[PDB]
């Protein structure tokens, strides 16, 4: 994979795994690859436990970053909702992994070929589960 040249700027973090960014001068909604943070918006699931916590975590991490970078995987770059599918980095730390390492997201929606960081993220999930962190508490 390679990060896209430069970085994006934050417009609005919507919840733990979805953020709107100004990416190449276009406002874009991005959904984080290979993770799921708990739901806070859609009424069918309601506000899931650790949903508020995952949102605050993502928001702080992207708001305090000097540099936000976007890395696409090898397959499709947008999902069926028109959301960009990427690994997002806040000063070179992957948000997707940070969330999983905190037990604030589960590794989910693994669709080949978009699975380059799947084993890295599953190792972080394993560590959060053996530490009983948050979702795994
Ligand atoms: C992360 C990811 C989600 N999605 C879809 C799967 C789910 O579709 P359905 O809504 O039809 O269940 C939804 C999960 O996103 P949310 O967690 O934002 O709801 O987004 C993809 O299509 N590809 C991806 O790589
Ligand atoms: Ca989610």
């Amino acid at each position: 994979l390679h990060k896209e040249p430069g970085g994006a700027t934050l417009i609005k973090a919507i919840d733990g795994d979805t953020v709107k960014l100004m990416y190449k001068g276009q406002p874009m909604t991005f959904r984080l690859l290979l993770v799921d943070t708990p739901e806070t918006k859609h009424p069918k699931k309601g506000v899931e436990k650790y949903g508020p916590e995952a949102s605050a975590f993502t928001k702080k991490m992207v708001e305090n970053a000097k540099k936000i970078e976007v890395e696409f995987d090898k397959g499709q770059r947008t999902d069926k909702y028109g959301r960009g599918l990427a690994y997002i980095y806040a000063d070179g730390k992957m948000v997707n992994e940070a969330l999983v390492r905190q037990g604030l997201a589960k590794v989910a929606y693994v669709y080949k070929p978009n699975n380059t960081h799947e084993q890295h993220l599953r190792k972080s999930e394993a560590q959060a589960k053996k530490e009983k962190l948050n979702i795994w508490s």
